[PDB]
């Protein structure tokens, strides 16, 4: 039997004590968020708040993620592991590099076994790992404006763009998710800053998460993928726009292709194209991507044969990666990664770290991206102003 702490307040109020609390105690929290999405598609988030390690690993070659991944698991079977994933782990999974300097002093992967697993519901905490009810209860009973840097100006953002469209025109691509780093120098508290950020844009896979000086506070709204029993999803977002359906049908088909290399033949299929879902602050179209695993594979086989993301990358997907390399400013690091868990039952789940702030309190340094897909039907004047609209909500946040 788990053992189930009963809550006298909402959960809302708890995680508002629980988080700086631990932030001032642990140095490995990683806390899933799903804000009330319970009609997402295959559900949202599970809502786990998980801090302290019994074994903690951070990357910096970003060519030992899943050499590193598997290590772990294989020392760790019938065990609760939560990850973090740098868009750079991409140099894991082929022969690939990375050929500017980063945005931020950031790991390229981290992993840790945590001490305590707590699953937050509307009524109390279900404690899956820890003898930690006493901490429950410790819990329940105990600043500067930040100016924020475009580095990638709009005359600069112009000819990368009409770079891109010259590799379309040539044949040579015909999608790519071209972004943009925004830079700050800062000190900030960071689980007040996730309350911020959270309360104003609430979404589906949000995460606060520390390892060390190095944060994550992700207002997310995407699922990567997913493993529930023999069943892998994946659920990229895009409006009845031809060019939006253009894009996406594009973006599911590279997907599919992401599945396949670790499923059973003829598994990989698309239960929902472009479905519709009402949510209180937002209305969405979600597209599911599912195969059933093939049972020669591993479960960290078909994240790998997965990463990067389809949605944040482009088709032809190798050669892409190296335009994406080549054309953009900085190096994403942490930007378009992933945040998630394995559970001891070898299911798993993992976001897309978009619409997120990164943080590393040793350097004082901030850093976020945005980004669109570029297309033939992609107006740079539109496409600029998009990755401006979208980044400005975290800027918002800071100030």
């Amino acid at each position: 039997s788990l053992s189930f702490t009963p809550l006298h307040t909402t959960s809302e109020a708890f995680i508002e004590k629980a988080l700086p609390w631990l932030e001032d105690r642990y140095f490995h929290i990683a806390y899933l968020n799903p804000n009330g999405y319970t009609a997402y598609p295959q559900g949202a988030f599970r809502h786990y708040l998980a801090f302290g390690s019994e074994a903690a690993i951070h990357v910096s070659d970003a060519t030992r993620v899943f050499e590193t991944w598997n290590e772990i698991k294989k020392g760790y079977t019938n065990e609760w592991i939560f990850v973090f994933a740098s868009y750079d782990g991409k140099n894991s999974v082929e022969q690939l590099h990375t050929s500017k300097e980063a945005g931020i002093a950031f790991a390229a992967a981290t992993f840790f076994i945590p001490e305590h697993v707590w699953e937050i519901q509307p009524d109390g905490i279900l404690i899956h790992k820890g003898s930690g009810s006493s901490l429950v209860t410790e819990i329940q009973h105990a600043q500067s404006d930040i100016f924020v840097k475009q580095v990638v100006s709009k005359e600069s953002y112009f000819n990368a763009f009409d770079e891109l469209q010259q590799i379309i025109a040539q044949g040579d691509a015909y999608e790519i998710n071209y972004c943009i780093p925004f830079t700050a120098k800062g000190n900030i508290s960071p689980a007040a800053t996730y309350q911020r950020l959270n309360k104003k844009t609430p979404m589906p896979f949000s995460v606060y998460y520390k390892f060390n000086t190095e944060y994550i506070l992700s207002a997310s709204p995407e699922r990567f993928i997913k493993k529930t029993g023999d069943t892998i999803i994946s659920q990229p977002i895009k409006g009845t726009s031809e060019k939006e359906q253009s894009e996406n049908t594009m973006i599911v088909d590279l997907v599919r292709n992401d599945l396949s290399r670790t499923a059973v033949a003829g598994s990989v299929c698309v239960p929902e194209l472009s479905g519709l879902y009402t949510f209180p602050n937002v209305h969405q179209l979600i597209s599911t991507v599912q195969s059933t695993i093939d049972p020669a594979c591993s479960s960290i086989d078909v994240i790998q044969q997965a990463f990067p993301m389809g949605s944040m990358t482009g088709a032809p997907k190798v050669n892409v990666m190296k335009f994406i390399d080549r054309i953009e400013s900085m190096a994403r690091g942490p930007f378009s990664g992933t945040v998630g868990y394995m559970d001891p039952h070898d299911n798993f789940d993992f976001n897309v770290l978009i619409r997120s702030i990164f943080y590393n309190s040793a350097t004082q340094e901030l850093f976020m991206e945005a980004g669109s897909a570029i297309t033939s039907y992609a107006k740079a004047e539109t496409e600029y102003e998009e990755c401006l609209l979208k980044i400005t909500p975290m800027i918002h946040i800071l100030n």
